[PDB]
């Protein structure tokens, strides 16, 4: 068990010396370097788009903060009526008060109805998009990315060990000890190579990620089309009655 | 007992804490005007909320309005999303189908944002403005007249008390004369109020035309956005 502490100690000292610039870093194969870089960029942008999308869907930030609170509180956040439907209610009530016979009353009541219909259509889009877009992406970021991160750490650690061994051999004098260090060097190199393959294999899966997301984007688009199309028709209908 | 006297004092204080009825016609008109103001205010506010959902933005506007300095031209959600998509697509590679889609969507999104800005401008220019004008101008006048006639009323009510207490013949005659003077002022003010309370009919007509306009703005915005989406659907 204490030997493990020695491994942690060895990995640390080496990390310090390498940072001190006194020690160098064994550069990884260009292919893996390229693969890791691509996966990262992908995650960064996907995260940004997902967030901005959400903001677009739910403009009120304070509402989002309240949801976060109840989410951490493990409680349900009370539902609220959307602005479009609310306006409709006020208008309809006014129209009624002003008098249904009056044209102004007729117009106000007619509009309030259209507004509520529009509000209903809005919620349809929010649910449709959330179900078809945000979640698919979220999945990828939470699962595959995590796994890759873990493997990255393993390979990073192995490299530290390899570099530490190298440095040890560099300062190896006693023939017998130097030979032992040579055995140690062979030992770490093998393990390092093994993890490198493991990592490359996992990184290969990212290729399909882009194609999967493209489908999700096509869906979101269809949703927006549906939302505006419905609202446009609703508006036309209102003008005919008024 | 003592409790009863304390209760009596309490009732007296309630009286400390807490009328010549006008001709029905005027009363009814007054009620109409008040109702109109209440409903008009509610609709004007909610519709502004519908246009600008973000409360913090409104707060900022209020501060900058008091600051008497122009508030920065913040970018709306659609355009920002478009920017992110376009840049991301560029990074992943323009040739790639995914990148192409991202860029296209960003462009359309920015177009939508511009159309939205147009819609916002039109509504506040041909709808919110007139309504606000009316509530801020005519209503004040109306309120002023109401206060004056209310004072004439209180004075008239006092005159009745003076009349009921006018025991001396001279006192009786003086009270009568003052009551007559108050009455004359009352009917004069009443007439003025009646004139203004007959203008509410015209107000309803102007408001109706304003509403018809707002309807046009919403239809135009929805039409424009629908076409943009059609174009993108064709591009991809």
């Amino acid at each position: 068990l204490a030997a493990d502490a020695g491994t942690f100690l060895s990995r640390a000292v080496q990390f310090t010396e390498e940072k001190l610039g006194q020690a160098e870093k064994t550069e990884l194969d260009a292919h893996l370097e390229n693969l890791l870089s691509k996966a990262e960029c992908t995650k960064i942008w996907t995260e940004k788009i997902m967030k901005q999308t959400e903001v677009l869907l739910q403009p009120n930030p304070n509402a989002r903060i309240e949801e976060f609170v109840y989410e951490k509180l493990d409680r349900k956040a009370p539902s609220r009526i959307n602005n479009p439907e609310l306006l409709g209610q006020y208008m309809i009530d006014a129209g009624t008060e002003f008098g249904p016979g009056t044209a102004y009353g007729n117009a106000l009541i007619k509009c309030g109805e259209t507004q509520k219909r529009i509000g209903t259509a809005d919620r349809e889009l929010i649910q449709t998009s959330a179900l078809n877009f945000l979640t698919p992406l979220r999945n990828f970021i939470e699962g595959d990315y995590k796994t890759i991160a873990k493997e990255r750490k393993l390979l990073q650690n192995k490299r530290l060990d390899l570099d530490a061994a190298k440095t040890r051999l560099k300062k190896a004098k006693a023939a017998e000890t130097r030979n032992s260090s040579e055995q140690e060097l062979r030992i770490t190199q093998s393990e390092f190579d093994r993890q490198a393959e493991i990592t490359r294999l996992l990184l290969e899966g990212i290729s399909s990620t882009h194609a999967h997301h493209l489908r999700c984007l096509n869906d979101f688009v269809e949703a927006q089309m549906t939302y505006y199309a419905q609202c446009y028709q609703y508006m036309l209908d209102l003008q005919k009655q008024l």
